[PDB]
């Protein structure tokens, strides 16, 4: 859309590159929230309106065509990001998702670099990332996510698009849902926005999910039809590893019996393993809590490979098919070294109640537990903090 005169205010956010050697490194960073969470409304002269809605294209009337969508459709600055419920504090950054006052933004925000024109550029195969979070406030239901994407370093800035990724433009993702503007052009024809997804992190206090997903394609690509369905170009379920669907439940979860307890603070690592020629063999989560580190559990069910890291030999043997078929560890890995942008958000799911997450056998959650009027039965008011996110060598930033 074209940007407005409401001029963007990012929060800044501290974040460390890190090394066996040099120890861990600042480094300056910025947060955007997503183009669509901005204000889009109608140019001046035109009625009052907008320029579409999640899951359609945008209106025939001021959108016929990108040209015409580009100089109708405005998109303002926010100003302050505290009304989206996203605040930072030094190396911490806070997400919440229903406000004191009642609104509920549920921000989605990616990691813009230093100039603030560009989005950081992340290339993990073979490295290590990792944070400190506080999921005591996410009960069932609630997911805090933390996730690369394989977008445009730049949100696609283009003539049509000149606000690029100082406004968030250029989102994507496995799910290839469509959204009235892609790369920041309308979308005329309806098509539904794909690109490879690594979940790092899917959790509330409950449950710990982390999932590859990948696609046959390479950077966004815009599917029609069959190529957005799950048949087509992207693997909407991803391989799975949640220590509950292999049969290992005292692990994580709120408590002191619980190996890592969500009732505290503690640090997330993930390492991104990759053979000597660069390719991706496996990836392997362990937490750190109270200056004890506490490896990753092992496979504990019949049918799946004893292991304690995620591989195409997990992923094939849990039913993985389309992680398989769309590249398998291998074409995931070859999307983390073209380079992948973070994105960080908080949300609810009101048609499944996020039952894939921490319901059934992916965890302790009562079925209709996680509805979002129950959840705020239990915290009325959800929320998550990132902190000191770093990245770098194995075995630096812990
Ligand atoms: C704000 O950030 C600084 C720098 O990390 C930290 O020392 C301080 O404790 C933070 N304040 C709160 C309220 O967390
Ligand atoms: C799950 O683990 C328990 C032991 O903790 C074991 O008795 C049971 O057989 C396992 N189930 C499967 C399906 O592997």
């Amino acid at each position: 859309q074209k940007p407005g005169e409401t001029k963007e205010v990012h929060p800044q956010l501290t974040t460390f590159r890190c090394t066996k050697r040099g120890g861990c490194k600042p480094a300056t960073n910025f947060i955007v929230l997503d183009s669509l969470s901005h204000p889009i409304h109608r140019a001046e002269g035109l009625g009052p309106g907008g320029c579409g809605d999640w899951g359609n294209p945008p209106p025939k009337d001021v959108c016929p065509d990108v040209e015409s969508c580009a100089k109708n459709c405005i998109m303002e600055g926010i100003p302050d990001y505290s009304q989206y419920g996203v605040t930072t504090n030094g190396t911490s950054l806070r997400l919440q998702h229903i406000l004191p006052d009642g609104r509920v933004p549920s921000p989605r925000v990616y990691l813009l670099d230093k100039t603030k024109r560009r989005y950081e550029m992340l290339h993990l195969t073979g490295f290590e990332f990792t944070f400190d979070v506080d999921a005591t406030k996410l009960p069932c239901g609630m997911n805090s996510a933390l996730y690369l994407s394989e977008m445009h370093p730049t949100g696609a800035k283009s003539k049509y698009n000149p606000g690029g990724a100082y406004y968030g433009t250029g989102y994507c993702d496995a799910q290839c849902f469509v959204t009235p503007f892609i790369n920041g052009l309308g979308n005329i024809e309806g098509k539904g926005s794909c690109c490879n997804e690594m979940d790092i992190w899917e959790a509330n206090s409950r449950a710990s999910h982390v999932a590859p997903h990948t696609c046959n394609k390479k950077g966004l690509y815009l599917c029609e039809g069959e190529e957005c369905a799950f048949e087509g170009v992207c693997d909407k379920n991803g391989c799975g590893w949640n220590n509950y669907r292999v049969n290992v439940t005292d692990y994580y979860g709120r408590g002191e019996e619980f190996k890592v307890n969500t009732l505290k603070p503690f640090t997330v690592v993930t390492q991104f393993l990759a053979n000597r020629r660069g390719k991706l063999e496996k990836i392997h989560r362990f937490y750190v809590q109270d200056g004890k580190v506490i490896e990753s559990f092992y496979t504990n069910k019949e049918g799946v490979p004893y292991t304690n890291m995620i591989d195409d030999e997990f992923c094939e043997a849990t039913g993985s098919r389309k992680y398989m078929e769309l590249g398998a560890t291998q074409g995931m890995g070859e999307a983390l070294t073209r380079g992948m942008v973070l994105a960080m958000s908080i949300w609810w799911d009101q048609g499944g109640n996020m039952e894939w997450l921490d319901h059934g056998e992916a965890g302790p959650c009562a079925k209709g537990e996680g509805a979002p009027s129950n959840i705020v039965q239990v915290e009325p008011f959800p929320e998550v903090t990132y902190t000191n996110l770093r990245w770098g060598e194995i075995g630096s930033t812990y």
